[PDB]
């Protein structure tokens, strides 16, 4: 007679292709790339004759058998593909073949592979929109932004995007190297800490606890191999298998590297790092430089060369070469695109017009014109244009544009920056015919979380009453609330002023907007992005 039905052994059943060592905080430590899963099953045989063959099945095809030699056994064998799988022991002799009942086992992989789509109702003010425009719409979600903003990937209206950015992925390097980290409070420390044993110029995970091990939802069990961020985000790409999330590099405190990579030792060392990172986590599809700036004038005064627009379009051919070659690898389209200055003196220390034919897309920072950090000359950080009572003004988004477009770059290539937060001053004074933005100010108004700077949501939810005045510039498709009293300014975008850039992309065939930073909206300003491109309301 044919063997008796073995029973699987409890034990456990979740294993994974990418390790992650739960009690290391250095990054190279932290995770382990295997070629394949080590899986093991055991069993027992509490009726009958043992068989003379065991073998292990996953979906009903053999991935592990030898002989069967008592009542109980193991077997240790590599899975190489993600996912879950019905795992079976099977006992053959020749007169059969009798298989327990299935256990699932689950094979993780940084695909997300293994896990269930998130898929999460859109909060706030949020609506669906179907990506039908073929325009980029944009955001950028910050890794800290878990702790006091609470904002976590399953809060993202992921649906609302063709394009989630991930800020920011750090380059290792201490001192002189990112001498800029030091002025937020133990930044530096901690990715010295990351970078233990790794060398400069190599990229790392700044916050690996809020990247991969945070409680978050839909990976809350303890052997879940990845959460945090990471996990969140592989589960998103398995619910928005065409949303292109990419990992940022840079940002204002983590740029300083990127002004020392003339040297081409340490460029190479850096696109290879690149490299190794988007074959750790596959649910990366390409990768962002935010690089601020070329020619310096960022965070570190002390950094910034006229080598720099050489570096810059050096670094994008490279990354390019690196990111076709893993295309091929893979069958997968990567993108490279970059965060630069709308600032025309700084547009121009690079040839973008060469850098473009490496790029799919620059995200053109049409914001920051104006704010707290010039106390004395006033005016709309984001708009579109000059304001009627300075025409002259050099910083305005249809400037940063031109400069790119008088370069020679395509215009399809530029992707146009809302912001989703408000700068502004208080103790406003001294100003002419009830414009505020002609006086001069005493200081930084009172931001959400940090000074100068006000969530969206809280502009909308705070500063639309009481005693503030509340005025839509047309000349520069812009809005700005004021409190008479304190003289506190506030100059940010509203849905107005969103869709007036997005008429301006679709007459100017731009390539879409993008936005910083998604925790901060209500739902009203990625609604605009939206609708103002010519994307359908509602669900694909
Ligand atoms: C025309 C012209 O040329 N004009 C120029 C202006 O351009 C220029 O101003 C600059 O303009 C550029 C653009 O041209 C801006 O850069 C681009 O866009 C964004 C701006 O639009 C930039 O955003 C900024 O990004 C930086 C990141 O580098 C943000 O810094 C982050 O700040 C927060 C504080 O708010 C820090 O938050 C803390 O994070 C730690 C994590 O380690 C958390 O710690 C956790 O705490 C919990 C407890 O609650 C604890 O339990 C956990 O254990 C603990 N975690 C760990 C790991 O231990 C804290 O909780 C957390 N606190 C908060 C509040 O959340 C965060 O760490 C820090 N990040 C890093 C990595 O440093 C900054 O806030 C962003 N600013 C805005 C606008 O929001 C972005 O860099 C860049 N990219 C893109 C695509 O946008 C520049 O911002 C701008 N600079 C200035 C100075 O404004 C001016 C020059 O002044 O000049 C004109 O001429």
């Amino acid at each position: 007679a044919a063997p008796g039905k073995p029973t699987i052994a409890w034990g456990n059943t979740k294993f994974a292709i990418v390790e992650v060592d739960q009690a290391a905080t250095a990054y190279n430590n932290l995770v382990k790339v295997k070629n394949a899963a080590d899986v093991s099953v055991s069993w027992n045989l509490w009726n009958g004759d043992t068989g003379t063959t065991a073998k292990v099945l996953l979906n009903g095809k053999e991935a592990w058998s030898g002989p069967s030699t008592g009542s109980s056994g193991t077997a240790n064998f590599k899975v190489n593909k993600g996912g879950r799988y019905q795992m079976q022991v099977a006992l053959c002799n020749a007169d059969g073949c009798t298989a327990s009942d299935a256990t699932e086992i689950v094979v993780a992989d940084t695909d997300g592979s293994h896990l269930a789509p998130l898929k999460e109702p859109l909060l706030e003010k949020n609506k669906p929109y179907k990506q039908n425009s073929g325009k980029v719409v944009g955001s950028y979600f910050v890794e800290w932004g878990v702790y006091g903003r609470n904002f976590t990937v399953d809060k993202i209206p992921a649906q609302n995007l063709t394009h989630l950015l991930y800020g920011f992925i750090p380059i290792c390097g201490g001192n002189g190297i990112n001498d800029s980290l030091k002025e937020i409070e133990g930044s530096f420390q901690a990715l010295q800490r990351s970078c233990q044993g790794r060398e400069d110029f190599k990229v790392s995970i700044h916050d690996p606890f809020a990247a991969l091990q945070k409680a978050q939802k839909g990976v809350t069990a303890w052997d879940d191999p990845y959460k945090g961020n990471f996990g969140q985000l592989m589960a998103l790409k398995q619910a928005h298998p065409d949303l292109k999330i990419l990992p940022s590099i840079g940002g204002w405190t983590l740029s300083d590297p990127f002004f020392f990579m003339g040297d081409k030792v340490k460029r190479d060392r850096f696109v290879g790092s690149v490299k190794e990172f988007l074959q750790t986590w596959k649910f990366f599809d390409g990768v962002d430089i935010d690089w601020e700036f070329p020619g310096g004038k960022g965070a570190n005064p002390n950094l910034g060369s006229p080598q720099d627009g050489e570096t810059y379009v050096l670094l994008m051919k490279e990354l390019r070469a690196m990111l076709d070659q893993l295309s091929v690898e893979t069958g997968r389209k990567y993108e490279l695109t970059s965060a630069i200055s709308a600032g025309k003196d700084k547009i121009d220390k690079v040839a973008y017009n060469v850098a473009q034919n490496s790029m799919d897309h620059i995200f053109l920072m049409s914001f920051d014109f104006y704010g707290a950090f010039d106390l004395k000359n006033l005016g709309h950080q984001t708009a579109l244009n000059a304001p009627a009572w300075k025409p002259d003004t050099a910083y305005t988004t249809v400037n940063g544009v031109n400069a790119l477009l008088a370069q020679g770059v395509k215009p399809g290539k530029i992707v146009v920056g809302t912001a989703m937060y408000g700068r502004g001053w208080t103790g406003v004074n001294g100003y002419q015919n009830n414009i505020p933005f002609t006086g001069t100010a005493t200081g930084p108004v009172k931001g959400t979380w940090e000074n100068g700077i006000v969530d969206y949501r809280q502009i909308a939810g705070q500063f639309m009453s009481g005693e503030w005045q509340y005025t839509y510039d047309a000349t520069a498709e812009a809005p700005y609330v004021f409190k008479p009293s304190t003289g506190d300014l506030i100059t940010f975008d509203d849905a107005r002023s969103v869709q007036a850039k997005g008429k301006y992309v679709l007459d100017k065939q731009l390539g879409g907007l993008f936005s910083w930073e998604i925790d901060a909206d209500n739902g009203d300003i990625l609604n605009s992005m939206n609708a103002s491109l010519g994307n359908s309301a509602g669900v694909q």
